[PDB]
């Protein structure tokens, strides 16, 4: 599923996101814009062989089970394949889990490089919430 902007801002807002651990509402469409396009079916492959997968960009080093990315955890404890599908809960909890670690939404590189430090309320700007 690709979502519109409003469309996510208010999926994420209904599964608990807005302000969750201090990150306003407009940090997680910044963050899914930016991994995924909005398309929750994203994969990408890394150079150590694990795999980010769905909105989030999610990583089977640490996250999930994607059973090829030997040695690593499935912290979030869910196959990977669950992070693409249409309904975003299984991602929005293993984000939580995620974020609440102690680097915060620095986990997500595309948040710190183009959404850390700019107007990120512009992203649910117009959305009916
Ligand atoms: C929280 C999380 O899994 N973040 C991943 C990161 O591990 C990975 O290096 C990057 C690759 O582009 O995508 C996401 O940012
Ligand atoms: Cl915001
Ligand atoms: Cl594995
Ligand atoms: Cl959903
Ligand atoms: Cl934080
Ligand atoms: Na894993």
């Amino acid at each position: 599923k690709v979502f519109g902007r409003c469309e996510l801002a208010a999926a994420m807002k209904r599964h608990g996101l807005d302000n969750y651990r201090g990150y306003s509402l407009g940090n997680w469409v910044c963050a899914a814009k930016f991994e995924s396009n909005f398309n929750t079916q994203a994969t990408n492959r890394n150079t150590d062989g694990s795999t980010d997968y769905g909105i989030l960009q999610i990583n089977s080093r640490w996250w999930c089970n994607d059973g090829r990315t030997p040695g690593s955890r499935n912290l979030c404890n869910i196959p990977c394949s669950a992070l693409l599908s249409s309904d975003i809960t299984a991602s929005v909890n293993c984000a939580k889990k995620i974020v609440s670690d102690g680097n915060g939404m620095n986990a997500w590189v595309a948040w710190r490089n183009r959404c850390k430090g700019t107007d990120v309320q512009a992203w649910i700007r117009g959305c009916r919430l």
